[PDB]
């Protein structure tokens, strides 16, 4: 089974720690990048080995917000890997600059 | 512009969001024809901004999928929520991962 | 049948003109926003009434690039409408700032 | 960093791009296991940049779908192409449009 709980690191150099996840599939943690809290959920439905999930990172050094979503996989080499895609929403003043507030990208995590 | 309350959108889905603590957290329900799913998000409180940026995850109850929403609460007069989302599907093997993510838009208005 | 050929306008105020599309599904045109050329393709496969397509806009006022993709629909009210999503790639100097060069958005077009 | 040549990627697809005129246009073939599809793109020539931004459309031959790619040619030493794409599926009714677009990444390297 692929568990979210733990310490992860990615291709960009950022690290992430996730706490235990309750029965409601909920969980919290911290996102570290060269610290901000994050709160997410894991899909419990058919209680699968490779869960789908999503979390929000409330940036504490700016008024932007990032949301990641992806799946917890057991790689071919037998290792746990998190494939995720995110949307980074920056804040704009007029509802007219809104068309450019959203960036999109990816991030692959592996256990620390 | 506060997230608390009742919203609906262009597709025709309703969303209910409760109070948000001093840390910006909040919970709510997501309704779409119908099935209700829990929602857990957070709003950026960095600058006590009147048009706060925010994000939340909808944990689907009728599927093994997940959907994340990010956006900003704009005072159009009326309060409008402009969002963009990512819909992650669950695939059996890491080989198909590439085709598992849909992206799209959604404008919410006070129900 | 929903044709790409013609003059369109969108929700953002930008206008667009598309030329005839050959048998290879190819076509060119111009994108006007408050002028840059664009070159695209339309999917011919099962020669459908509501084609799928994609085009690139070679910005002539900056070194960024935008690509749109979507489908040509016959709306319920009987009108032609183009639902599209785009990616706007801005250019960065170091392959390390790459994680933030891509923005994503939407654009709905209707005939002028 | 020029697009002309032969590239392959992480998924394992090959792409061949021909010469690009003075306007930045170019054509090529897209191979994926196998089926070959034509590609038509353009590269930004605004600043005679050595690491040009670019975009192109792949007109699928075995489906009614379309895929657009945008990105930048980076000199990693080696020439690398970092791209992001949108895969549009064709739906019968404008009602399902919302679920018709997939997004993803792709890193190309000189084959
Ligand atoms: O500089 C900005 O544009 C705003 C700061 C955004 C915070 C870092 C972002 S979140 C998505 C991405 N993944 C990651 O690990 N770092 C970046
Ligand atoms: O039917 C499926 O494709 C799987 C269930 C998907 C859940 C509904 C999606 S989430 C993004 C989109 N916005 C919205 O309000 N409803 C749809
Ligand atoms: O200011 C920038 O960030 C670079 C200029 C980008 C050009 C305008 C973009 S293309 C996608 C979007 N659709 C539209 O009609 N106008 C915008
Ligand atoms: O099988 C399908 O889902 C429809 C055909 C899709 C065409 C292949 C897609 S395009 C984006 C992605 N990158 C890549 O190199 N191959 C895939
Ligand atoms: C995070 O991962 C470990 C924890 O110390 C370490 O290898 C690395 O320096 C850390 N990097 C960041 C950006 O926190
Ligand atoms: C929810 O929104 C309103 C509630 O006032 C209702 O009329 C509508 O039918 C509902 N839609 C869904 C999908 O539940
Ligand atoms: C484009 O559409 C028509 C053409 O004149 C007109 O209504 C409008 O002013 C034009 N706007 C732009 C930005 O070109
Ligand atoms: C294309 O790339 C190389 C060509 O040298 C070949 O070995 C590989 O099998 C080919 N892959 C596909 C999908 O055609």
């Amino acid at each position: 089974k692929c568990s979210l709980t733990g310490k992860w690191t990615n291709d960009l150099g950022s690290n992430m720690t996730i706490g235990a996840v309750n029965s409601r599939g909920e969980f919290t943690g911290t996102y570290t990048t060269a610290e901000s809290p994050l709160h997410g959920t894991e899909n419990t439905i058919n209680k699968r080995t490779q869960p789908t999930f999503g979390f929000t990172v409330n940036w504490k050094f700016s008024e932007s917000t990032t949301v990641f979503t992806g799946q917890c996989f057991i790689d071919r080499n037998g290792k746990e890997v998190l494939k995720t895609m995110w949307l980074l929403r920056s804040s704009v003043n007029d509802i007219g600059d809104d068309w450019k507030a959203t960036r999109v990208g990816i991030n692959i995590f592996t256990r620390l």
